[PDB]
């Protein structure tokens, strides 16, 4: 393979490549647009170290205090039935509804798996709402708290439109901490400085800034308290130990010294910047997603094309057949146009290729035993009936008497293609129940006579072995200038090898991409083994391909030549 | 620069057309002439006889006088692989350069599909080759004289619905047998062989057949497929005529010769 | 046609300078 080969393959498979790449890019774009945007807020913390302060910030002690302050164990999610309903609602300009809940106690099922009880709140109006946990409907109003069915819920300031549903989950305190800890990160940004860069990510831009402010203030209030804790424990035991009198006064001096030390012990933590949310989402990164969608779609399209190229075995040009020594007398293109093509569209590009076969045969059928031409092939639906019936039509217009014998006693349909008095075909003649004169019929828009197959016999291969078949050909060879015999494929049945004994010329029809070169070589050698000499081959169903133009010099399709009017 | 180079590098590795007559002769195809592009409904051999392309056609005229001897008849069929390869340009101008040498030449426009030679010579369009083959015209009523030419010509006539079947009529061989006695040379212009089969029918009655290959448009395999399609129909193609050659430095380095030809006149 | 982008610079004397860098680039 070389540059021309691969470029021709890419040009031929351009529909497949473009479709697969466009599907991948469409999926990438739909993900980049429908994925929930995740924002990031950051704050600045200065340490007067900062390595132990990092582990203290991410502790369940500090983070758990934020969950309690902001009620982060009350999870509220807008209800969208599909996995994309949230993304498309954002694209339609719909502002996401939000409800403020300050008190939530679910019945706490706490079953085998669902440790997170859930209810569904359906907004009815600006003031009242509905609740349904497991079908139990409960009506609630903003303000007045609800204590019914073992369900405590207090909804304040419903900011949404009627009809919107919301999934209200009461997740356990550790799950609320683990979710916060997963999106919350601490860094030093100088590795030596007392500066801590607290970042927090989330889908709600306002909420994550309130959370990171709570984490900072809790760690701030907590840190000052920690240094006092050594002196507070001393002060705690002193108060428990307050009951000779001179020592009692000495304890009073220690009593106030522990009070002042604890109060003034605020240090090691300074919040330089309060949390603000970056309005540009950090995820999804739309550009890298779409770019990967294009590149992944291309490499997938290329490996599929690379596979189909290395896996295909069918014929690509008549050169492949002629490398083996098979004469290709014509290459018939696919006619994009029960009709005879040579009659319906005589100017067709495929009929122009059959005329080139007509003149190639006039030179190849001379010096033959008789004027009988048998047309067979390797596989069914290769074009043996298309070519033989149209070849007979192009030879009939030249003023010759042509007989088309449909010797496909198994699946012959030439009578349907020519207009039929289906009675008394070739079967009825071979079985003795019809005369040779009663089976010949004229093609209406044709110019040649034809013998139909008749009724499908139970022994088609044994009927053709009857001496009547050679009598019909010997009789017809005197009343016609050419007899064209349509036969079944040789790699399916043996009928053509029986008929080919009485035909002076035999041609194989090879389908363009469906048949293989070895398949046609096996067919020609199966004929020769039965005493039938195949003159050559007819490549049928050729299509215009750029790969043939680069691999070989010619695509073998043919040119259109008419005056356009 | 790197974009210009990769585009040039692609066009070089992707092009398959003929680059020199050497490519055709590696396969065993005799190239009798290489006609350059004439940068100059007129006959080039008449409008500009000193043209570089007419000087190359004169070299074909003398190469044919030696190749057309020992032939069956004085009929020369000129065909090709693809349309617009220069078959009508070469055959009509070859007939003009042989007519000035004092010979009686007949140019038959046997392109019954898209023949325009009557437009190129000045036409009484009635009674062409079609009307003769269909029996509605005599052989004497179809021959017409090229005004600024020197040879007679037979136009295609009205476009028939069955051009390939008209040429199979025995009248066509009767016309050639009659014209082969009243003319020193008959040049038959035909459609391309890879388009239709008309040239393979006509080539049965022509003693000499030449293919015209377009310089960059046709491929070497395209011309080999054409010569073997003729031989399969009993037509022996004597050789090829490379047409439309342009001056290229790549040919001068790849092969020793660019095959374009030199200009030789006294400038006054 | 691209808009020309200029650059101004200043020199600051610090009596470290690693925590001073993060303080300069702060939103405060
Ligand atoms: N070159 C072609 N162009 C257009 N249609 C074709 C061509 N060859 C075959 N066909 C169509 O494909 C079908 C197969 O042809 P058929 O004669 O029934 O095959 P076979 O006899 O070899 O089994 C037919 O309907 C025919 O019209
Ligand atoms: N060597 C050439 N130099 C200049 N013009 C040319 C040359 N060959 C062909 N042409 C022009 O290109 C067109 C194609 O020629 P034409 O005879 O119509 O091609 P064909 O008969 O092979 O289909 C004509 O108009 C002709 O004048
Ligand atoms: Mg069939
Ligand atoms: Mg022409």
């Amino acid at each position: 393979i070389d540059l021309g080969r691969v470029i021709g393959e890419l040009i031929d498979h351009r529909k497949l490549i473009i479709s697969i790449t466009s599907v991948f890019t469409l999926f990438a774009i739909l993900y980049a647009l429908l994925a929930t945007p995740i924002y990031e807020t950051d704050a600045l913390i200065q340490i007067e170290q900062s390595a132990p302060e990092t582990a203290l910030l991410q502790s369940r002690m500090i983070l758990g205090k934020t969950i309690d302050d902001l009620n982060l164990q009350i999870q509220i999610e807008q209800k969208y039935f599909p996995v994309i309903g949230r993304g498309l609602a954002r694209l339609m300009g719909e502002k996401p509804g939000n409800i403020d809940i300050t008190r939530l106690y679910l019945p706490d099922s706490d079953d085998i798996s669902n440790n997170t009880p859930s209810i569904i709140l359906t907004v009815k109006d600006k003031e009242n709402y509905s609740i349904n946990s497991d079908g139990i409907q409960l009506n609630g109003v903003v303000g007045t708290l609800l204590n019914e069915k073992g369900i405590s819920l207090l909804v304040n300031e419903i900011d949404a439109k009627p009809g919107d549903q919301f999934v209200i989950t009461q997740l356990p305190r550790l799950k609320a901490i683990s979710d916060l800890l997963k999106s919350f990160s601490v860094a030093d940004l100088g590795k030596d400085t007392g500066m801590l860069t607290l970042t927090l990510t989330g889908d709600n831009p306002k909420r994550i800034s309130h959370i990171l402010d709570s984490i900072s203030q809790n760690y701030l209030a907590q840190n000052i308290a920690r240094q006092a804790a050594q002196d507070a424990k001393s002060l705690e035991f002193l108060n428990q130990q307050l009951p000779g009198r001179a020592v009692y006064l000495q304890l009073l001096n220690r009593q106030q010294e522990l009070n002042i030390a604890k109060s003034s012990a605020i240090g090691n933590v300074r919040i330089i910047d309060n949390a603000v949310t970056d309005p540009n989402p950090v995820r999804p990164k739309k550009t890298i997603i779409i770019v990967i969608g294009v590149v992944l779609g291309l490499i997938v399209s290329v490996v599929l094309v690379l596979f189909q190229v290395f896996l295909r075995r069918g014929i690509e040009s008549p050169e492949q057949l002629e490398e083996i020594g098979i004469n290709v007398y014509a290459s018939i293109p696919i006619s994009e146009w029960d009709t005879l093509l040579a009659v319906g569209n005589p100017a067709d590009l495929a009929v122009e290729a059959i005329r080139g076969l007509r003149t190639s045969l006039h030179f190849a059928m001379m010096e033959a035993k008789n004027n009988v031409l048998m047309i067979s092939g390797a596989s069914p639906s290769a074009g043996m009936t298309f070519i033989s019936s149209n070849l007979a039509a192009t030879i009939a217009i030249t003023g010759k008497k042509v007989l088309f014998i449909d010797a496909d006693l198994r699946k012959g349909y030439a009578h349907k293609m020519f207009g039929h008095k289906n009675d008394k075909g070739l079967s009825e003649f071979l079985s003795g129940q019809a005369a040779a004169e009663m089976i010949i019929d004229k093609v209406e828009g044709g110019g040649f006579d034809y013998i139909g197959r008749g009724q499908i016999p139970p022994n088609p291969a044994e009927l053709l072995m009857h001496p009547r078949f050679e009598q019909l050909l010997n009789w017809a060879s005197q009343n016609y200038d050419l007899i064209i015999i349509d036969t079944p494929p040789i790699l399916a049945v043996t009928d053509a090898a029986i008929i080919g004994r009485y035909a002076g010329t035999c041609l194989l029809v090879a389908r363009f991409e469906k048949n293989t070169v070895k398949e046609i070589d096996v067919s020609m050698k199966r004929f020769e083994q039965s005493g039938v000499v195949v003159k050559g081959c007819i490549l049928n169903g050729v299509v215009k391909k750029a790969s043939s133009y680069y691999r070989y010099g010619h695509n073998h399709y043919g040119y259109s030549y008419y005056d356009k009017k």
